[PDB]
């Protein structure tokens, strides 16, 4: 809950080196989600039924989406300092996967579980367990938030 000056640096000087390698981090991402957390799966037409992280990884449903998840990170971490832009971002992010996509909140919390096992598998270099820390602080923050519209929205 409380976010410090010093970690909103950590976070933003990592990133910075994610994004560098941005899509392959992307799809990483998303297929560690697909495979381990299947039901996750349901949502996406093209590839509710395929298991397998080469086929995964080949689809372009799944690469587009991966890649918007990423530009929603990056406006999220641009963004850090100003909180009724987070505020904002949440809001329609919440609102589009609760009204328009369906998905089930619960998702939103384990994809941030992914992000971090991911981050400090493939840049271990820089999630030293200081940065993870934060990055763990900001992803509670965005899932919160998530939630929060979820309910102003109507998902009990
Ligand atoms: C930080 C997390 C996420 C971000 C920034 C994000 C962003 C987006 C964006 C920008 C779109 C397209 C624009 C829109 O329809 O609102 C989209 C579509 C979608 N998202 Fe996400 N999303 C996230 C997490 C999730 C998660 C966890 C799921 C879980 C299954 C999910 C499922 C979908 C689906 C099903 C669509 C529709 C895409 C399609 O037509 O194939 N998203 N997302």
């Amino acid at each position: 809950s409380p976010l410090t000056d010093k970690e909103r640096v950590m976070i933003q000087d990592s990133w910075a080196k994610v994004y560098e390698n941005s899509d392959d981090t992307g799809v990483a991402i998303l297929v560690r989600l697909f495979v381990n957390f299947p039901s996750s799966r349901q949502y996406f037409s093209q590839f509710k039924h395929i298991e397998e992280p080469e086929e995964l990884e080949r689809s372009a449903q799944l690469r587009k989406h991966a890649n918007r998840v990423m530009n929603g990170l990056n406006t999220l971490v641009e963004s850090l300092d100003n909180s009724e832009k987070v505020a904002s971002v949440l809001k329609l992010l919440g609102k589009a996967h609760a009204l328009r996509h369906k998905v089930e909140p619960v998702y939103f919390k384990i994809l941030s579980g992914v992000i971090l096992e991911v981050l400090g598998e493939a840049f271990s270099e820089v999630v030293t367990p200081e940065v993870a820390a934060a990055w763990t602080k900001l992803l509670a923050t965005i899932y919160s938030g998530i939630n929060a519209v979820y309910e102003e929205v109507g998902w009990s």
